[PDB]
């Protein structure tokens, strides 16, 4: 007399807890991780050029320590500072040391071009043991020692002009004598004098002199300055003792360059992102691997997971199992049958019962998933010098803003994180639903008067529906106007 | 014997696309956009005090460059600093120049107040050929070069009590003495010193001396420091040589002032709105023209466009057209011709065909439409003085966390943008969609078992219904028993 | 012949309003409060150890000012510095005063070790008139005063090895004379100097002579600095005067502690959150009580109320009253007699009419709006030692900085609750509609062919329902085709 067409949606045994609007755990069919939570440990050299430091700082390498000689002119496009690393020439000291590191690697570039100062009345070239070039004393490649000619130092008074068009970075510095004996037999002066300025800028440092720790054989001291000089400006030198003098400039440039502290060893390979715990795949929005980054990368979160739903919500309301063969709809129970698509029908009629998957929901469902997927991965995020967020020393002020900034940054974007995969999830948990829903009403237009509906989600076709009945419905092509009259007779009175 | 009513929703020719939760490319009715892109070219001098600087920047015009004492206590809600501003006065330098601009800034008053300074030993006016003032030297009108009288340099040691309840800012500065020559000449003593302190803060110079670049004839400078004295404390001035005493004090204020680089034409004309690229209207919630502003303005964003969808999807599903007039329903189609709404009805009967907008749903829409509008559009968010974000300098650290902060906030806001206006659109065309769908069930419920759902978003009516039943149905006011025996008749069995 | 049920949700006489993505007053039966707006007043004691400063700063406490060593040797999780506080002692000034204050309130201890440094050649404890301790002069209980003995002042060359296992830092500082006169009868020579050093870091600073504001009884000063010697390193201060010695170190640690500025009263109580306010209930997410916090705080936003609906809307499309007995569903009206439910049943039939609530969606609907709540407020968010939000003082390009982070960040929470609420709002609202929905078509299925849904929210059950028939409607075991027949023959055709 009759025959039964139900509508459902599939199911999976193994499936997925996500976070939504009202459910912190809720399964759906599938999910897809968010947050990068692991790095292989290796830094590639692919596709930014990595220089590693080894036992070389940044300012080590610039000064010109002995050591670091070899990564003379220099480039890169983030510098990797090996723990390790050490200093073996005059010990030094670098007023804003931060800064002059943080200038240098953004330039990404040691490029020295050497430029003929004249100093009369001293004669460069001074050396010492600390600083061990080869076979006896040495000292920075790149600063100048100026001591004392005869018995007189006059006083120095040089320029050197920027007719170059482009800035050019001075590094010179001043000599702190151990003892007011020290400082006499090397400027002759009870007290020298630096002062290095441009027509915009100017410094004049005033060697101090004193007892330091004995370091590398030595209780005197180097403070290191800089001084960069624009286009047309020009650079004068003026001192009356205690002058390292510069030895030409550094070129410098502006790009995605910038230094990185790490100890992961560098390995041939390709990737984007950077982290000091190595490359991580940047493929996710998100990471949970390091705040400190370099390259195309997923935003760093406080979260070491963000599941994102790929899928409908599992058997229906959920948790177990039971039943059997008597034909139930979409209502409180999936089909672990149905692998052949995301929706479909299951009819029981005359030739016997069936099932058959509804490509068009299914790929609907798919495709708004797959919508919102690309959206959620689209973006890359490409970061190079940022500000550091790991610190040595304890320094107060400028160090708890430093520190203040990211927190921020992080907080806030843990929360984009947070909202955006429970938004997400609500709406494909919606979005799936509504496909399932769709499919039941499209069917229950289709059947007319010749239906009713069981409230288990699936129709009693009061008349005789055959699988090429059936058929015709699953492809709307099902004429009802022919089955009107019996089904209307069926129903209406047996 | 029966008569056909459709529901339905209009469509335009001519629609447009905008972001959801699934779809990037999704066709609406209208659109209004939400980033600013474009600025006028010239600053409205209405309603902010615009201040042009002209050939003086801030500092010059406060010091009192000869060229800029026209701004002698001048006020002004945003000083305008012209790129071809320039100083024609002594050569000096401003340690920590940012802070002092700044603040200055801030105050948005350059109100000098001369206090009458007694420097015995010494008498007042110094002046320089790289400040000609007139005919002859001059020097800045603000600060008082001190000298030596007869033949000696007296220890300077004068105070200044704050018996006002207002906060005096300070300007002095110190003499740097381009050979030791100079330094005697003018000062007597070998080397002289300079010391400006309150009861809580205190500041010692020592003038260095030596050669710097030659500007405006001279390779002397002038350091500039600045001074505040709080309310009850009191300044003292010590020195025995190279002060350029201040002549008195600035009222410092606070308040919205600040100031802009800018090369963009002063106009006149309204706009609360202040970017470097010109005024901007901030009707819009966001904007991409700058992300250096003042007054009330759009968020800055890295989006050039972020279009509001303010209807509901063009003609269902979408793309391109066909098919005619035998009356289908709101499924898979709009209805072009419905101009006098956005939802409604047509029918077929017996006198013929016709259509008629509902204006319920058809204003509940827009309605909340408008409401969405008015909220996305409804704030305002005044930002007077806040960092700078170009800088002219390399400077590191600071300027790291300067670029850094803003950067972060850029890209916070951004996403903010991006999300805000997808789950709006998502949320628009929902609202729709349910006034629709709303509309096709309170007719559902009118007709009772008298009609039957087609399918396609009409009803097939199965009773003699002439344009007066049709027009009932429309308002509410349909009587289903008067037809019920009819249809009841015409439906289950003809 | 028939009965009547319909379909219903509950309503309240005094409901609330409160914000959606659509409609900025819509209301709701119940709504929590999101924004914590007042404060009790006073500081609890518990669970953070609060130390008074009462009449001392950290710094003076540091120091050893004679009206502070009751502090000696102190530990806190909160200095709250009192704005009674004063100093009375030597008059100094702490150049990056507030750094120090900054690194010694987050070490969160006092905790002072002597250390026994030799001073040949001097020998210590100078005191002043205006440090007096106790019956006579004293000096802070920390530094100790080195002057001259016999008629010298030989070159101090001491060092302090940091064989330890921590930092240690080393508070020490430079005496500024009034009068050259000062200087050489206190430290001989016509000017002193101190330098500080490490292995790695060194400070060496010049004893400035010249008359201040007159403090205490005094024109001179007495400059603080500080060095941290790390775990190996050694300490070398050298110096021919001026030097105001230090007499051990301060154990440094890291930890949760911080330093506010405060005049709440501190009070025996507990509570997690601490703002200058006095302490706050930390239960809400977001807090308009100060944007200064310590301890586990809500999110301090610019709005004093975000209301979070925790009930359905009130009395359908909403304002006034009206209408009477003939039974009613859930359309343009809720239940003021409800109370039992949230949503439920009223029936008319034989046996008269009642009303009964449905348990299942009323648990529903509570369960996830509970489930939100909970997720609103699961979070906690401790935040201790942070960035400065309230200064004293002008200074211009680090103030700006600190004070516009601050705001960047007040402003994004701001409008992450903004929108967290309407979002939340807006799925509270369709989630209990559809909780309604739900019921109404869980009905409609079961009464299948036997009523007609009467569009006012109730179902004309064609056929004798008694209570007991009505009964069973409400708990799912309504069995339809034991009144098929019955119902129809009573619907088509009477
Ligand atoms: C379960 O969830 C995961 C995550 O959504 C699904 O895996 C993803 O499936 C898609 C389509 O099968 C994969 O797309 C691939 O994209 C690359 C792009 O280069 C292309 O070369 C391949 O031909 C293919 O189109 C995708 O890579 C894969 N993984 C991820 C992380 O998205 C999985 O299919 C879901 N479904 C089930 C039933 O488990
Ligand atoms: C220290 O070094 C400078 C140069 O490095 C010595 O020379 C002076 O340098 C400036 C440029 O830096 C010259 O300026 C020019 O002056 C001429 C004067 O006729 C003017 O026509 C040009 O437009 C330009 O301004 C200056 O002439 C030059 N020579 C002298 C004798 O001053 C400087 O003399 C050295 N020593 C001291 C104590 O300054
Ligand atoms: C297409 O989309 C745009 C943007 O939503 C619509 O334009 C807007 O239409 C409204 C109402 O017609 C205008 O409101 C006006 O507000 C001012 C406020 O001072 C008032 O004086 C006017 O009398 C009027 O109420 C609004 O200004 C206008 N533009 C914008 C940017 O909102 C347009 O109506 C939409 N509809 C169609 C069919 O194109
Ligand atoms: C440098 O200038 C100061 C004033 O600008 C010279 O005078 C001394 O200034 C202070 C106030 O700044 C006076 O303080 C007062 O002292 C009296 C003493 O009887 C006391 O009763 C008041 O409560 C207040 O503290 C101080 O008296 C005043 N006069 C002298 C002779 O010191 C200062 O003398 C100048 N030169 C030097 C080397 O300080
Ligand atoms: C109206 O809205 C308010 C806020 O949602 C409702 O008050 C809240 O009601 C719940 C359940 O009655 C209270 O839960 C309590 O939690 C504590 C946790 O320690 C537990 O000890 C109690 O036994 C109880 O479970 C909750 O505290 C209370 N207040 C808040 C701020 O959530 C109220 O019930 C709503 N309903 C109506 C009809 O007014
Ligand atoms: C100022 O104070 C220092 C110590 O505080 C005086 O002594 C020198 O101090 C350094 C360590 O700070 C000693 O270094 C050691 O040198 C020996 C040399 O045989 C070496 O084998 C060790 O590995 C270590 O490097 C140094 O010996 C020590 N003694 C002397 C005579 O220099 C310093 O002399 C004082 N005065 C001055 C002007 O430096
Ligand atoms: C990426 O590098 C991070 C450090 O730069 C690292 O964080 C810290 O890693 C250490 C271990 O390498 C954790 O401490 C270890 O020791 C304690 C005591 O045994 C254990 O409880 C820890 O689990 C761990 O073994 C730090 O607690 C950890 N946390 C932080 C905030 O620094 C990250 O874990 C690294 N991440 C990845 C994905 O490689
Ligand atoms: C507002 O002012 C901004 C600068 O303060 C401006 O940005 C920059 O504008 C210049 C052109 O004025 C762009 O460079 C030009 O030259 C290259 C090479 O010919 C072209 O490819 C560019 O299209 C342009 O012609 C900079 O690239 C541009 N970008 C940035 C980040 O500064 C804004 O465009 C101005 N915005 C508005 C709405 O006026
Ligand atoms: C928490 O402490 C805040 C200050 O640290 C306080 O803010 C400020 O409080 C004062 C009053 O204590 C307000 O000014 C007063 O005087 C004017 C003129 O009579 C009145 O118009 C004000 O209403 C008030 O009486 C400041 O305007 C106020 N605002 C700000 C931004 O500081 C907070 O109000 C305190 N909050 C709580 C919850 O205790
Ligand atoms: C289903 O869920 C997880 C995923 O593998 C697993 O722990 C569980 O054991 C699976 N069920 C069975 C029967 O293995
Ligand atoms: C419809 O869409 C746009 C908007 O004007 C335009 O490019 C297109 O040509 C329009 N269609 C026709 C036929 O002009
Ligand atoms: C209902 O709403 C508020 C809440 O108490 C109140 O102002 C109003 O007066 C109440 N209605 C009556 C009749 O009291
Ligand atoms: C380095 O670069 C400079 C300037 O380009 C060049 O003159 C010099 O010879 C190079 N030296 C080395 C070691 O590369
Ligand atoms: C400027 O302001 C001061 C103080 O208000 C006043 O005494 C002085 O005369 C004014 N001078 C000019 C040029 O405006
Ligand atoms: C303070 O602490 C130090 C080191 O722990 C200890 O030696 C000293 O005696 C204590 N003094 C006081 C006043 O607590």
């Amino acid at each position: 007399s009759t025959a039964t067409l139900c509508l459902g949606h599939h199911a999976v045994p193994n499936g997925t807890l996500v976070k939504t609007i009202t459910d912190d755990q809720i399964e759906v069919t599938n999910a897809t991780e968010l947050v990068q939570s692991s790095s292989t440990g290796k830094i590639c050299n692919n596709p930014h050029r990595i220089l590693d430091g080894i036992d070389c700082t940044l300012i080590d390498a610039l000064l010109g320590d002995p050591h670091c000689d070899v990564f003379q002119n220099e480039t890169w496009d983030l510098f990797v500072e090996r723990s390790k690393a050490f200093s073996n020439c005059y010990p030094y000291d670098v007023p804003d040391y931060a800064s002059l590191r943080s200038l240098v690697a953004s330039s990404g570039t040691l490029e020295f071009i050497t430029e003929g100062f004249t100093w009369t009345g001293v004669t460069q070239n001074g050396g010492s043991n600390a600083c061990k070039r080869g076979p006896g004393s040495g000292f920075f490649s790149r600063l100048n020692w100026l001591t004392k000619s005869g018995s007189t130092y006059p006083v120095l008074n040089v320029t050197m002009p920027n007719n170059d068009n482009f800035d050019k970075l001075y590094i010179w510095g001043i000599h702190h004598p151990s003892t007011n004996q020290e400082q006499t037999s090397l400027y002759v002066q009870a007290s020298g004098r630096v002062t290095v300025s441009t027509r915009r800028s100017q410094q004049t440092i005033i060697p101090n002199i004193g007892s330091r720790p004995w370091v590398r054989g030595l209780s005197s001291r180097i403070s290191i300055y800089w001084t960069i000089v624009k286009p047309g400006d020009v650079l004068v030198i003026n001192s009356n003792g205690n002058l390292i003098a510069p030895r030409g400039y550094f070129k410098m440039r502006t790009g995605k360059s910038s230094i990185m502290r790490s100890d992961a060893p560098i390995d041939t390979c390709i990737s984007e992102c950077i982290t000091p715990n190595g490359s991580i795949p940047n493929d996710k929005p998100f990471q949970n691997v390091n705040k400190i980054t370099y390259g195309a990368c997923p935003k760093y979160v406080k979260q070491n997971t963000l599941k994102l739903a790929t899928g409908m919500r599992n058997v229906p309301e959920k948790q177990t199992q039971g039943l059997f063969g008597a034909i139930a709809g979409f209502i409180e129970n999936g089909w672990e049958g149905m692998i052949d698509g995301w929706y479909g029908f299951r009819h029981q009629n005359s030739e016997g019962t069936g099932q058959a998957a509804d490509l068009k929901s299914t790929q609907a469902a798919i495709d708004q998933i797959n919508g919102k997927l690309n959206r959620v991965i689209e973006k890359t995020n490409e970061k190079f010098h940022q500000i550091e967020k790991e610190f040595s020393e304890v320094e107060g002020r400028i160090q708890d803003l430093e520190k203040y900034v990211e927190d921020t940054k992080i907080d806030l974007w843990s929360y984009n994180a947070e909202l955006l995969v429970a938004l997400e999830n609500q709406h494909t948990i919606d979005l799936t639903d509504s496909e399932m829903n769709k499919l039941f009403e499209k069917t229950r237009r289709q059947l007319r008067e010749n239906a009713e509906e069981m409230g288990n989600g699936c129709f009693k076709i009061y008349h005789k529906c055959d699988n090429a009945c059936i058929e015709s419905i699953r492809n709307g092509t099902y004429d009802h106007d022919v089955y009107r009259n019996e089904a209307l007779n069926n129903r209406f009175q047996i």
